[PDB]
């Protein structure tokens, strides 16, 4: 008689509905604790699956290592299971697999496998805006980038130089950060110029002179609640009626509604010109299907495009400055070739002129070699996918992520990866080098093959428009730092730790350098 355990089931349900609050409570924590713990064994036996990181909480799972020391987390994983394995975060089941061989799977991967949009969408969405970027499908994407790029030309660069360099300029003359006719040295904090100077510099080419004179204003500190809106914190709370979500909300409505007024405005007085993104915009932006972009989502595309810009790029210069301020012997090299290329200064900065500077766009090269501003990169799999040469299979619902950031700092990769050295990258000087056979998916022919080790704008259909961006206004800011000033750090402070919990690899702030004027007699003209 086995009926009269089944009583005892229902007599047991009963007497568990029943125990006291103190008893239910602990039962409650204890009963999902050790079934994860035990449905992490069972896993740890299941061969067609990548080892799964252990983890005590369930639901958080590694998050905390992982969003701390994500490259930590990775090396000290990659000793025990090797280049792929996953682990759990926030309620995601996240599998990362490293090396050129993960970049490919990832990068490379099918478009019915695996999915951007599904995993970035609520991070972006609800800062940039409806409709654009990951907010729509791929193949509306695709044509976007389509769209920016034809604003990215040699010749929009051209024109862009003297533009950036009159920013840098104004900046150095009117900030209270340098005030160069009137201070010959200062301690700056990189983190609060360089965010600074990379929106004054990417507002006035991309956006124009409009936008740009609407960072002298209150405005500005719109694009500071914006901006606080993109935060990892949005993969888990993308919206909670509290304040900080409101500004962001607000600060989107009002900078969206000011780029609409000057698209409508332009408009009006048929004053479409080849001078701004938003001309170019407005210009092109019919897919291919024939229907329009709205003005509302040229404004939202621009915001993205910006402040992606803005994150990288800032970021970049931080740690360039950051880089060179214990290196003099750097700062003395790079100028030396400022004065040979530019006749000692007597030859006005163009675009051509930049290239024909190696050693500083070098320098990029290897700041974004150490300092890969977005250490990793995600897809949510739509298919179970086979992992080539292995028995593994990655199920739908899972997601996969990849880390260049981390390759690069490879010794095998990268001999003495930990230390910065311009030369490595001598008689290789470019941004990056498609080493092979081409593909276009839609926004030019890029690279095939994404196995390169050094990988700093990703690859495959979701690579970097703003690389040639990126150099152009790096370059034009560099080349005048380097010619204005000398700096160095403060007593005893040496290149801070990043701080990756940003998603952006960050320098740990504040992160202070001393500057002195190369001129001290030297001054910078016009108004103010
Ligand atoms: C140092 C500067 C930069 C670095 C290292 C960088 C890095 C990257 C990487 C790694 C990706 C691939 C993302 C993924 O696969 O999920 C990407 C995509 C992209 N970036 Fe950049 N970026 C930089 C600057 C810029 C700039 C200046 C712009 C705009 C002016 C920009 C706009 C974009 C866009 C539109 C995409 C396409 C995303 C997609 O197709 O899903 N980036 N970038
Ligand atoms: C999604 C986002 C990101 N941020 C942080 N970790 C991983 C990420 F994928 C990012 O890729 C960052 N980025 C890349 N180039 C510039 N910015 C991005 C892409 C396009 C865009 F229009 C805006 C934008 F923020």
């Amino acid at each position: 008689i086995v009926g009269e355990a089944l009583e005892y089931v229902n007599i047991g349900l009963s007497h568990f509905l029943a125990l006291p609050l103190a008893q239910r409570i602990s039962l409650i924590i204890i009963i999902p604790f050790i079934y994860n713990i035990v449905w992490q064994l069972l896993y740890s036996l299941r061969k067609d699956r990548p080892p799964l990181v252990f983890y005590w909480i369930p639901w958080v799972g590694s998050a905390v290592v992982y969003g701390m020391k994500p490259y930590e987390f990775f090396e000290e994983c990659q000793k025990k299971y090797g280049d792929i394995f996953s682990f759990v975060l926030l309620g995601r089941v996240m599998t990362v697999y490293l090396g050129p061989k993960g970049h490919e799977f990832v990068f490379n991967a099918k478009l019915a496998d695996v999915s951007a949009e599904a995993a970035y969408a609520h991070l972006t969405t609800p800062v940039f805006g409806k409709g654009v970027i990951y907010d729509c499908p791929n193949s509306r994407l695709m044509e976007q980038k389509k769209f920016v790029k034809g604003a990215l030309t040699k010749e929009a660069f051209k024109s862009y130089v003297p533009l950036i360099a009159e920013e840098v300029y104004k900046y150095f003359r009117d900030s209270k950060n340098f005030r160069l006719n009137e201070r010959t040295t200062g301690t700056i904090d990189v983190m609060v110029t360089q965010p600074e100077m990379t929106i004054f510099t990417a507002s006035r080419s991309l956006l124009g002179k409009e936008m740009r004179a609407k960072l002298d204003t209150d405005f500005a500190y719109l694009y500071s609640d914006l901006d606080k809106g993109f935060t990892p914190i949005n993969f888990v709370f993308p919206n909670l009626p509290l304040e900080h979500y409101r500004k962001r909300d607000h600060a989107q409505k009002a900078i969206s509604g000011t780029y609409m007024s000057l698209i409508k405005e332009r408009r009006k007085n048929n004053d479409i010109q080849d001078r701004d993104l938003i001309d170019s915009l407005m210009k092109n932006s019919t897919y291919k299907d024939g229907v329009k972009m709205t003005d509302q989502e040229i404004a939202n595309l621009l915001i993205g495009v910006l402040m992606g810009g803005q994150h990288t790029s800032a970021a970049t210069s931080a740690w360039i400055l950051l880089h060179l301020a214990e290196r003099p012997d750097v700062q003395q090299e790079l100028y030396e070739e400022q004065m040979r290329v530019l006749d000692g200064g007597k030859k006005e900065l163009t675009y051509d002129l930049l290239q024909e500077m190696p050693l500083l766009n070098q320098t990029i090269k290897e700041t974004l070699r150490m300092h890969h501003p977005l250490h990793s990169l995600f897809r949510k799999v739509m298919k179970d996918m086979h992992v080539p040469n292995t028995s593994y299979v990655i199920p739908a619902g899972y997601h996969v992520l990849v880390s260049p950031g981390y390759t690069h700092l490879r010794d095998e990769y990268f001999p003495n990866a930990h230390q910065f050295n311009i030369h490595r990258w001598n008689n290789d000087s470019a941004s990056s080098y498609s080493v092979g056979e081409e593909v276009d998916y839609g926004f030019g022919a890029i690279s095939k093959g994404v196995s390169s080790p050094y990988l700093p704008f990703g690859g495959g259909r979701h690579r970097c428009i703003g690389e040639h961006f990126a150099y152009c206004q790096l370059g034009v800011l560099m080349s005048i730092f380097i010619r204005t000033l000398k700096w160095h750090y403060p007593e005893g402070k040496t290149v801070p730790p990043p701080d990756f919990t940003s998603m952006v690899t960050l320098p740990t702030g504040p992160a202070k350098i001393i500057w002195e004027k190369r001129n001290p007699e030297q001054k910078i003209g016009g108004r103010h």
